[PDB]
C-alpha cells in the first residue's frame, strides 16, 4: 500500500504531465496521495494562471464576513457577521491596516504559534464564496473554470443525466481568517489555487481516520452535536493542533504559498488559516473514485448547512433514502 503513514505529498508535474488533469489526479492517487486527505501541486515553471494581478481591485465583495470566535484558544466556534460591501482594493487596504495586518514574526512556525494563541481575541473579515474566476481564458492547463463537471462525471459513471452546474469561487483573506474543520459537500474533492498574496496554512485528517475527528468533535462541542448528527457540515468548529495531539487524532499540516495548488480528497477533513492578505480560487470536483464516498456522505438536515442548488441532484440520486429529510432541511 502506498503512503501508509498518510503523509501529505508534494508533486512537481512537468509541463507535459500538466496537460491532462484527470490523469494526473489518478497518478497522484497511484502514489498514495489521497491517504493524507490533502496534496500540494507545484505547477511547472512554464505555467501561469494569468498575466498579472494588477487589475483586480474593482472586483466586489458583496458580503464580507466578520469571523467572531467563542470558546477557548484551542477549541472554539466562529460565526459570520455580515458587513457592508467593499471592493477588493478596499478590502486589501483594510487587511493591511494596523488593526488587521499580520504581526511581526520570525517564520511560519512562529506565526502559527501566534495564530493559535491569539486568534479568538480578534475578528478578521473574510470575502468568501464569491462566484468567479481569475484564470485567463487562454490558460489551458489546470484552469479551475474549465474542469470537467461533477454532473458530467455522475452521468459518465452512472448513466443518469442531472441538472446543475459547477463553477469556481474566489476567496479574499487576511491575517487570522479561518476555515473551520470540514469535508466538502457530498465528500467531494476540492482544488484550491492561491493566486496571490500571503500563505495559507492547512491541517488535515486522513480519510481513513475521519471518524476519530468526528468523535472528538462530538465530545468538544456537545450541544452542537445534540442539535445535529453532522454538525461539522455547519463549518464553524475549530480545534487546534495541540488539542488534536492531546487527543491522539492523526493529522498533518502544510503551508501553501502563492502559485501553488492544493487538492483535498474525499472525506479528508481540513481546516486552516490565512497569514495575511491573499486571494484564492477553489472548486469542487469528482472522479470515479468519489462515487462511493458520495453515496456514504453524512448530511446535515437541521437547517443550518444550506447549500447550492446543484447538491440536490447528488443527494437525490446517490442517497434517495436520505433525500426527503435532507430537502426538508433545505426548506
Ligand atoms: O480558500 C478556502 O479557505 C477554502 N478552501 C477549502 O476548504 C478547500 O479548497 O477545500
Ligand atoms: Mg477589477
Ligand atoms: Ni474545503
Ligand atoms: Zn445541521
Amino acid at each position: 500500500a502506498q503512503n501508509p503513514n498518510c503523509n501529505i505529498m508534494i508533486f512537481h508535474p512537468t509541463k507535459e504531465e500538466f496537460n491532462d488533469f484527470d490523469k494526473y489526479i489518478a497518478y497522484m492517487e497511484s502514489q498514495g496521495a489521497h491517504r493524507a486527505g490533502l496534496a500540494k501541486i507545484i505547477p511547472p515553471k512554464e505555467w501561469k494562471a494569468r498575466e498579472t494581478y494588477d487589475n483586480i481591485s474593482e472586483i466586489l465583495i458583496a458580503t464580507p464576513l466578520q469571523q467572531v470566535a467563542s470558546g477557548r484558544a484551542g477549541v472554539f466556534t466562529q460565526y459570520h457577521k455580515k458587513k457592508k460591501a467593499m471592493t477588493v482594493g478596499e478590502y486589501r487596504h483594510l487587511a493591511n491596516s494596523k488593526k488587521y495586518q499580520t504581526p511581526p514574526h520570525q517564520n511560519f512556525e512562529d506565526l502559527e504559534r501566534k495564530y493559535w494563541k491569539n486568534r479568538i481575541y480578534n475578528s478578521p473579515i473574510y470575502g468568501a464564496d464569491i462566484s468567479g474566476s481569475l484564470f485567463d481564458e487562454n490558460t489551458k492547463q489546470w484552469n479551475l473554470g474549465h474542469l470537467g463537471t461533477i454532473q458530467d462525471l455522475l452521468e459518465k459513471e452512472c448513466g443518469v443525466v442531472i441538472e446543475g452546474v459547477n463553477t469556481p469561487y474566489l476567496y479574499f483573506g487576511m491575517w487570522k481568517t479561518t476555515f473551520a474543520w470540514h469535508t466538502e459537500d457530498m465528500d467531494l474533492y476540492s482544488i484550491n489555487y492561491l493566486h496571490l498574496g500571503e500563505p495559507k496554512t492547512w491541517y488535515v485528517v486522513p480519510p481513513e481516520h475521519g471518524q476519530r475527528l468526528e468523535r472528538l468533535a462530538r465530545e468538544l462541542f456537545p450541544g452542537s452535536s445534540r442539535g445535529c448528527g453532522a454538525f461539522l457540515r455547519h463549518k464553524v468548529a475549530l480545534i487546534s493542533p495541540t488539542v488534536l495531539k492531546e487527543n491522539g487524532i492523526p493529522f498533518n499540516r502544510i503551508t501553501q504559498e502563492a502559485g501553488e495548488f492544493m487538492v483535498t480528497f474525499p472525506y479528508g477533513y481540513h481546516a486552516g488559516f490565512n497569514h495575511g492578505f491573499n486571494c484564492a480560487e477553489a472548486i469542487n470536483f469528482a472522479t470515479p473514485r468519489w462515487i462511493d464516498y458520495g453515496k456514504m456522505a453524512s448530511q446535515c438536515s437541521c437547517g443550518e448547512a444550506r447549500v447550492t442548488f446543484s447538491m440536490d441532484a447528488f443527494v437525490r440520486i446517490l442517497q434517495p433514502e436520505r433525500y426527503d429529510l435532507w430537502k426538508r432541511g433545505q426548506d
